[PDB]
C-alpha cells in the first residue's frame, strides 16, 4: 500500500467512503472535494508518481481508468467529468501515491488549472 | 479512412499538419494549437474511440499506453518540475473533439481546482 495516507485507506487503518474495490484497486470520495462529484481511483500498488511508473503497470493505469468511467456512470455523472493525474511540484501532487482525479457534477473550465 | 474524420483523424493520417513529439501504432503525441501552459501536448490513439465513457474493457492497455508515452515525452521535453494531465469526457467535462485525447501540461505552476 505505502507509506502515505493513500497506504492507511488501502489498509483500512483510516476511514474512507469506498466506492469501488477489486484486487488492484480503490475509488473513494476525495477528503476536500472540488467539485459536487470528487472521487480519487488509486492502483493497490505503491507507484509514487506516474513519472516512475513502468511500462509493465500500462494494464493497471489504463484499469484505473476503466474504472474511473464505471465509477462515474453508477454515480450518475451522465453530462461528463474531468479526470486528472498530478505530477510533481508544478504539477500539484499531494500524495506521493499515484491517484486519478475524477471531477463532475458541474461545468469543469478551461484551462484545467 | 481509419482513424475517422475528426481534426484527430485527419493528423493522424497526416492530411492535416500538426507538430509531432512521438508516434508509435498505437498512439500519436503533438502539440496542441492553444497552449494553456509553456508546455501542453496531446495523446491520442490511433484507432478511434470517440470518448472515454464508451471506452471498451479491452481498451485498458491501450489507456494505459498513453499516459506511459505522456509521461516519457514529459521527460523528453523537460518538464522536470512536474506536469498535469487530464482527461475531458463530455459536455461538463469540457470536451470539444470526440476522439480520445489525453493533454499533458507543463512549465509552469498548475492551480487547483483543476478547472
Amino acid at each position: 500500500g505505502g507509506d502515505t495516507i493513500f497506504g492507511k485507506i488501502i489498509r483500512k487503518e483510516i476511514p474512507a467512503k469506498i466506492i469501488f474495490e477489486d484486487d488492484r484497486c480503490l475509488a473513494f470520495h476525495d477528503i476536500s472535494p472540488q467539485a459536487p462529484t470528487h472521487f480519487l481511483v488509486i492502483p493497490k500498488k505503491h507507484i509514487s508518481q506516474i513519472s516512475v511508473a513502468e511500462d509493465d503497470d500500462e494494464s493497471l493505469l489504463g484499469h484505473l481508468m476503466i474504472v474511473g468511467k464505471k465509477c462515474a456512470a453508477d454515480l450518475g455523472l451522465n453530462k461528463g467529468y474531468r479526470m486528472v493525474v498530478n505530477e510533481g511540484s508544478d504539477g500539484g501532487q499531494s500524495v506521493y501515491h499515484v491517484h486519478l482525479h475524477v471531477l463532475g457534477g458541474r461545468q469543469m473550465h478551461w484551462p484545467p488549472g
